């Protein structure tokens, strides 16, 4: 089946956003045409590069057997 996992760290990777997107740590716009911020590979959370180390929430995602 599947489980709702909740883990201690995100897996952030630089991402190229295609529409105006806001930082899920600080709230403000991820500015630019490209490389505007980091998307978590596991849950999709978007943050600024400069906000990465400040992120304090759990990373939640569905795991399917
Ligand atoms: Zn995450
Ligand atoms: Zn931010």
């Amino acid at each position: 089946g599947s489980r709702r996992a909740s883990v201690g760290s995100h897996r952030f990777k630089v991402y190229n956003y295609k529409s105006p997107t806001f930082c899920e740590h600080c709230g403000t716009l991820l500015w630019g045409l490209a490389r505007q911020g980091l998307k978590c590979d596991a849950c999709g959370m978007n943050v600024h590069h400069r906000c990465q180390t400040k992120v304090a929430n759990l990373c939640e995602f569905i795991v399917t057997d």
